[PDB]
């Protein structure tokens, strides 16, 4: 070291609150969730993403980094963003999502958006305690962001480890909270060798985080692709100012499959 991302961890915390606000937002992308976040405050059950991770999923799958098909597992469902996205898809039969919920989490939302009745949510599950089961399609979206990368740096690697036993000839989708963390790198690259993928920056990300996805479908260099979001992120502290570019969000539709 020091890493590209160690030192944008760096700046990021000597940010001020109002440099930080601007900063994080400058430049990206990032649904409309305002009619969404009415509808689930009325108790609406129909077209709306419970989270805003129902895009963030959809814009992996649409660029076929990860292709959801068969039994979708879905470690750390939280509301079920991810896991009612894919229940709409064609290839999907079953969606199984586990969460801790309880006190400080989120539970799983109850819908009925389009594939709802083949979604099934279960919380007071500990994912680093569930014995792994065979699925077609594995999801993970956890990690904790903390100010210390160090902190970040432990939390990626026992999500990792956590994750690894649910892969085998399936497609999957995978956070990796601090992916720059030399450590992390080495794991990774363990990781590419025995499971295949690519680790690839999604857009709809905010520039406070250095979250990357290890993604099953292609190939890449792990260390040129962080180091390049690193360089992103750097740069987007100097760059003027830009509004975000603001999309509709997704509509995930009604009725039983
Ligand atoms: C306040 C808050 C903030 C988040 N980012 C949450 C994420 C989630 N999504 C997760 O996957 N969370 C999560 C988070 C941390 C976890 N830790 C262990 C040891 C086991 C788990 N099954 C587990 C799950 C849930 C609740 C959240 N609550």
């Amino acid at each position: 070291g020091e890493t590209l991302g160690e030192k944008w961890k760096k700046k990021l915390n000597q940010l001020s609150r109002k440099e930080f606000d601007l900063y994080k937002k400058s430049g990206i992308t990032e649904v409309d969730r305002t009619e969404a976040k009415e509808g689930l405050k009325r108790g609406e059950t129909t077209h709306h993403a419970v989270s805003r991770g129902s895009a963030k999923l959809q814009w992996f799958v649409e660029r076929n980094m990860v292709i959801p098909e068969g039994r979708v597992i879905d470690l750390g469902c939280g509301r079920g963003g991810w896991s009612y996205y894919c229940a709409g898809l064609k290839k999907v039969t079953e969606v199984r999502g586990y969460t801790k919920g309880g006190p400080g989490h989120e539970e799983p939302v109850p819908m009925s958006t389009y594939g709802w009745n083949i979604v099934k949510l279960m919380s007071g599950k500990d994912v680093f305690y569930l014995p792994p089961e065979k699925c077609d399609t594995l999801l993970c979206d956890i990690g904790e962001s903390s100010p210390s990368p160090t902190v970040e740096e432990s939390r990626t690697i026992r999500v990792l480890k956590m994750v690894e036993p649910w892969l085998k000839n399936n497609q999957f989708c995978i956070k990796v909270l601090n992916p720059y963390m030399p450590t992390v790198i080495e794991h990774l690259e363990r990781l590419q060798r025995k499971h295949g993928g690519m680790l690839v920056r999604n857009p709809l990300s905010r520039n406070s985080t250095h979250e990357m996805y290890w993604i099953s479908n292609g190939t890449g260099n792990i260390v040129s692709s962080v180091n390049m979001v690193s360089r992103l992120l750097l740069n987007r502290f100097t760059m003027t100012h830009r509004r975000p570019t603001i999309e509709k969000d997704v509509d995930l539709g009604a009725g039983t499959r």
